C-alpha cells in the first residue's frame, strides 16, 4: 500500500500519504530548494529520514511528466 503495489514500474517505490505530499508538493511550487537547518526541521516536523527527503526534491527536477525520468526514478516522481 505504502511499501507495495500491485503494478510493474518501479519497483523500489516511495509511496507517502496525504500529510507527507502535502508540505513535500507545497515547498515545490515555491522552492526549488531547501538548505540543512530547514531541510531537518521538515524531516523532523513531518516524520521522515534526511536522506528520502534530500532524494525526494532530487528526482522531481528531472523532466518529469513522463515516463523519461531517466536517472531517479521511483514510481513517478
Amino acid at each position: 500500500a505504502s511499501d507495495g503495489l500491485p503494478n510493474k514500474k518501479r519497483k523500489r517505490r516511495v509511496l507517502f500519504t496525504k500529510a507527507q505530499t502535502y508540505e513535500l508538493e507545497r515547498r515545490f511550487r515555491q522552492q526549488r530548494y531547501l538548505s540543512a537547518p530547514e531541510r531537518e526541521h521538515l524531516a523532523s516536523l513531518i516524520r521522515l529520514t534526511p536522506t528520502q527527503v534530500k532524494i525526494w526534491f532530487q528526482n522531481h527536477r528531472y523532466k518529469t511528466k513522463r515516463a523519461q525520468n531517466e536517472k531517479g526514478y521511483e514510481g513517478h516522481p
